[PDB]
């Protein structure tokens, strides 16, 4: 049985949905800006704890998703309008219900409806929230407790909410693996729906990470960018040379995965078809990749055997590339291994996203797998930003999109990895 | 492409190693004792900040893993080794180490090791290190933050910590279902093994979430017992009319997945065919399953669908009932409804382990597919712990288990449902 993508979805630090987050994408525009106090998510703190809790972030740059009631906005009024929502849920089904309605995908009967999954990960859930509880220990003020603390900070409660929503008796599964986790829980649906455990499913990834503990947290793990606090749109910069950490960002990316069979009897409009799920470990250190990217050459190259392609019949690849140092090098002497010819000559198109969107974390390979999907729908690969000094890997030749650049895209692969060593590898193609 | 189990390992509060889980659980014994203040997982605080917090405290039970050098116990010196280790991340480790050398797979081949994959979820991870960090915002202490903090607290570095130890550069991967987590995990881990990812997985699930937090969270959603904190051995009692809530329990179980040709080729012991992995969603209510227990019938009916076998052909099922009043009932409705005829002429054996375990969260998925592949392995079908008076539901014959009952287990079914309405049943058998 064949996978095909029939609806897309996202809310985005690019703006709320797919028409929006794709056309500022490929004018070049990006959602990063500079933290303040209120972007710390410590409404339950006093002033000074607030001041002070600033002052220690390493990391004062981050991507949001703009709120609000106007057009390419999230409203908040309308996805967090519950007790037990928090952000990411919220974001996740934004994502969903606009994914649905694309692919047409609102069914009422019992059968369809049940042979309809959710599979949408979270990669770490509400910290926020968690602070908020663990502030009323350090208080003595245990009374205040939510009934509805645990539902909302499950990392698994996005698939949840979405199938509750709809009615959807299908598989409710989520996927996660840190920053592949938006891959994983695409690619385990596509599993699922080969195997014959669904016909339909709504599957990706979610984040709203953005908060004191988090930011903080990754500065300690010496992840996040720090020296361009007063240039925040040119914080994220993949393969450029004064790269120094990656950008925290927020969001969501939903697609409906779809039998092909089941597609064409309905008239649905087909986007893609999903062709190869590679996936790999590491096997090397907690956060660190290895220095000759074996995990992501492993991830790549099983998602080209599944789809029965040569890596010279790839068009396009959006890197996992993050604008860190040793991360960025290590995925591109992977690409040069897995794609060499194809990609020394100058033939293979490939960027990363993550200079406009940031760091997305468990929403970055669903957002990114969207994008992937969209070049090959429109013909058009986005570039890379802040490319002003190329990583001496690259040469002339083999050298990453610095501009949105035409093209036929006929096959497209995202890479996306992630803390603990995972790997994954989502390859689309045309159909 | 068929599926079979070649390794087994646990740490339970019955026990490090299946062993000591299994035996105990047969004899009829229970993990289960009464809270104290050094339970809370609060180091960092207070003498009073402990008092204060342990009275508001409604449960005052929890399962335990045994701590200690001995036999039959989790020596922390071993697994918890690093400071990027937490609790659940050790526990999977050590029950990771037994099902490997039960299996006699340590593969020194880079296309055996290539060749594993990795697939231990954990449902939340590691709460009371978030509760340290968020301390020191309260206390404005941000510098003594751990560059740890992230790795620790991450729900898929069991699955990370595992693959690195033993070089395994297969999928890694991670199901996150809540109270499914293991059994999604392990179900997941098959279908990689069925499309052709891998030849070996090593799945389970992970949990270690005893803390002040948590039962604060949990006791406030009217989840946990109560009513039997004078009498902590009592308070775990699925099927029984005097059930008032589940009693947290922590630890982990592991099993090796294999490949059956790849299995036989190298002449490897095997314990069962896993031969159903069904899935399904409630879509009703964040926490509550529906009266009727749909979502419950569909993922038994599914994975039944998937053996090619019929209800009357299962021998024993694990319920997953977790010792609260509509919960037990609605799985007791779901039982009678897929088995009819089986269920009430008494044949079918079924039980809840969670009386002896209590709910291990994220790792009861995988602990009681082990306590249903050691049902099929040894011809004994575990008992129900306290069902002195059992629910109106049960009539004449239609009776859960109360003695560990010596019978051929042919075929056995393990039950696992997650908050958000995730339903997961595995069905194994004898090959
Ligand atoms: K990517
Ligand atoms: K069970």
């Amino acid at each position: 049985r064949r996978v095909v993508v029939t609806g897309l979805g996202m809310v985005t630090p690019l703006g709320r949905g797919v028409e929006t987050t794709w056309r500022r994408l490929i004018d070049g525009e990006c959602g990063i800006r500079g933290l303040t106090l209120d972007d710390l998510k410590m409404k339950s703190f006093d002033e000074e704890t607030k001041l002070y809790t600033f002052d220690q972030l390493s990391s004062k740059v981050a991507a949001f998703v703009p709120y609000g009631s106007n057009p390419g906005e999230f409203d908040e009024a309308l996805w967090l309008n519950s007790k037990a929502v928090a952000n990411f849920i919220g974001y996740a089904v934004c994502a969903a219900d606009e994914a649905l309605r694309d692919a047409e995908w609102l069914p009422t009967e019992e059968e369809e409806k049940e042979r309809t999954g959710v599979s949408i990960g979270g990669g770490i859930g509400s910290i926020c929230d968690i602070v908020e509880a663990a502030q009323l220990i350090c208080e003595k003020r245990l009374r205040r407790l939510s009934p509805f603390f645990i539902p909302k900070i499950l990392v698994n409660m996005a698939s949840g909410h979405v199938s509750m929503k709809y009615g959807f008796q299908g598989p409710n599964h989520a996927a996660v693996t840190a920053c592949a986790t938006g891959a994983h829980s695409i690619g385990d649906a596509t599993r699922m729906i080969q195997f014959g455990d669904a016909d339909v499913m709504v599957a990706g990834g979610t984040e709203s990470s953005i908060d004191a503990l988090s930011v903080a947290g990754f500065s300690r793990s010496r992840a996040l960018s720090t020296k361009f606090n007063s240039s925040p749109q040119e914080a994220s910069r993949p393969f450029d040379c004064d790269r120094d950490g990656f950008v925290i960002g927020e969001g969501s990316g939903v697609i409906v995965l779809e039998e092909y069979e089941h597609a064409k009897r309905r008239g649905a409009k087909i986007y893609a078809e999903l062709c190869g799920y590679g996936m790999s470990g590491d096997a090397h250190h907690i956060t660190q990749p290895p220095e000759d990217g074996k995990g992501a050459v492993l991830a790549m190259t099983r998602a080209l055997r599944q789809s029965g392609l040569c890596p010279n019949q790839i068009d396009y690849v959006n890197a996992h590339a993050t604008s860190t140092p040793i991360g960025d090098a290590v995925e591109a002497r992977a690409i040069k291994t897995v794609f060499s010819e194809h990609a020394t000559s100058g033939t293979l198109a490939f960027s990363s996203t993550k200079g406009a969107t940031g760091h997305l974390l468990g929403a970055a390979g669903a957002v990114e797998a969207i994008f992937s999907i969209l070049a090959i729908h429109h013909g058009v690969a986005p570039m890379t930003l802040n490319v002003k000094n190329p990583d001496p890997i690259f040469d002339k030749r083999f050298m990453p999109l610095t501009t949105s650049k035409k093209m036929l895209v006929r096959t497209a692969m995202s890479n996306s990895f992630g803390f603990g060593g995972t790997n994954a590898s989502l390859l689309f193609a045309s159909i």
